[PDB]
């Protein structure tokens, strides 16, 4: 995004916190590269010259302006691929009433009741559960009031900056590369949710590479469907970008929530309105309020759902504008936000696509890092999705999700307090894939003091999430 201006409030939003983070058993026996992000300006661990509020926003480094062939060339790929979107969904995307908003529907989780409120409600010193009543699913005359604003197009706000507690690697740490939450109003959330969640809920429900998205997915479920999908193509590469949310330009944004948010395809003429208020945004951080044209918000409501789409515009974008005849069916992908797996028979010249990314604002590289750049014949065992290799399943023959082991020790090393329990059940499902030897190794440490799922249990779990055929297979013969 461009940062249009900056000023100095007398209203102080507070940013910097203390970490709820600390080390566990395994960090003494894996010792991670990884540690808590800095949350604060005096964290000694910080390289010198390092101004937080300075680097968190460093990524805003401008707004490309498309041309206008690039625009009208952009806006056939976003109608091309909202086509796809709503022939395979359906047009069922009125708006979900307020208690299906606050409550969620199939497909769609309900509302954090205690999660940060937005501005100006935490000056105020009020929490979620005193404006919106998450129980009964109604709201109090505080959001009442500003729904009234988004109804008439009125509705103005500020995005409240919160950084994020979190596990980074130590050289992300130093540098004060600290991720951030653009908190949004809580009502915000709710009538975005209003406007576009029926939608949402549909695509997660329907997450495969049809539609692009894998939004929604369970990798224990689907790894065996995708990646028996990209086994069958020539060539598979997958691709990394750099500040994928910041860099979405404003022309994009706006053409994709004009093409694929349309009322003839079912929805409210104010999902257009309230997505299109992400574009220009103000954001408090300590007295400052910062103004940014483009750029998505990050971290906020069906910021996922939106990255994935504008990833799958961008690849038939970039596509069409190097070569011609490109269609939908000349490729295939998947895409998780930034994370993307593009297959195709045609020998596809990734690397001639760099200057065509370049045009939207984005910077595209190999995942692999290697030398030159991008190349042919790697296959779907070679790419990595959501951190997870796809690799065979030597008992069953089913794809399964991999994390590397270095990843799953940085995961295990740290843990918010008295939440032990709970997120080793959580990774035991990650690491299960790893294999028994590796499974044994990783919770090795957590033996004794917290309960461990046997290897065997999660592995037959997994072998019925994949396929009820084959763990009802298993049981027709006498042993």
């Amino acid at each position: 995004g461009l940062i249009v201006d900056t000023r100095d409030v007398e209203e102080r939003v507070h940013v910097m916190r203390k970490t709820e983070l600390a080390p566990t058993v395994a960090h003494g026996v894996f010792n991670p590269e990884f540690g808590p992000a800095a949350l604060s300006n005096k964290d000694p661990r910080l390289n010198e010259g390092v101004v937080l509020d300075e680097v968190i926003f460093s990524k805003h480094k401008g707004d490309t302006k498309m041309s206008a062939e690039d625009k009208a060339l952009f806006r056939r790929c976003a109608a091309d691929y909202a086509s796809r979107l709503h022939s395979v969904l359906g047009t069922a995307n009125a708006p979900l009433s307020i208690y299906e908003a606050i409550k969620g529907v199939d497909g769609l989780d309900a509302m954090e009741p205690d999660t940060a409120p937005g501005l100006p409600w935490a000056l105020q010193g009020k929490r979620r559960g005193a404006l919106i009543d998450f129980e009964n699913g109604t709201v109090g005359p505080e959001v009442e009031a500003a729904l009234k604003l988004m109804e008439k197009r009125e509705y103005k706000f500020a995005c409240q900056t919160f950084l994020k507690d979190e596990i980074r690697p130590m050289e992300k740490v130093r540098a004060g590369k600290t991720r951030i939450v653009d908190v949004l109003p809580v009502e915000h959330i709710l009538y975005t949710r209003m406007m576009i969640g029926r939608f949402c809920a549909q695509m997660h429900s329907n997450n495969g590479p049809q539609i692009g998205s894998a939004v929604g997915c369970n990798p224990d479920v689907d790894w065996q469907r995708f990646g028996t999908h990209f086994a069958q193509y020539r060539n598979v590469w997958d691709v990394d970008y750099s500040a994928f949310d910041a860099n979405h330009c404003s022309d994009a944004m706006n053409i994709m929530f004009e093409e694929v948010f349309r009322t003839e395809f079912g929805f409210h003429p104010n999902a257009e309105w309230i997505l299109k208020t992400l574009v220009n945004t103000e954001h408090a951080y300590e007295n400052k309020r910062i103004t940014v044209e483009g750029g998505m918000p990050s971290g906020c409501s069906a910021t996922s759902i939106i990255n994935t789409i504008l990833n799958n515009i961008y690849v038939l974008y970039a596509l069409r504008r190097h070569y011609e005849g490109v269609e939908l069916d000349t490729y295939t992908m998947i895409s998780y936000g930034d994370d993307i797996v593009v297959a195709s028979d045609y020998d596809l010249d990734f690397e001639a696509l760099k200057p065509h990314f370049k045009s939207l604002g984005q910077t595209i590289t190999p995942a692999d890092k290697s030398d030159k750049g991008f190349v042919l014949g790697h296959s779907i065992t070679d790419v990595t999705f959501l951190k997870r290799h796809f690799h065979m399943d030597y008992g069953t023959g089913f794809y399964k999700p991999v994390m590397a082991s270095k990843t799953l020790e940085a995961i295990l090393s740290f843990a918010r307090r008295g939440t032990i329990q709970e997120k080793l059940i959580s990774v035991a499902g990650l690491a299960v894939h790893s294999g028994p030897d590796e499974y044994r190794r990783l919770f090795e440490p957590f033996q004794g003091l917290f309960e461990i799922p046997s290897y065997r249990s999660l592995y037959l779990r997994w072998v019925n999430a994949v396929c009820g055929d084959a763990a009802a297979a298993l049981e027709h013969h006498h042993h």
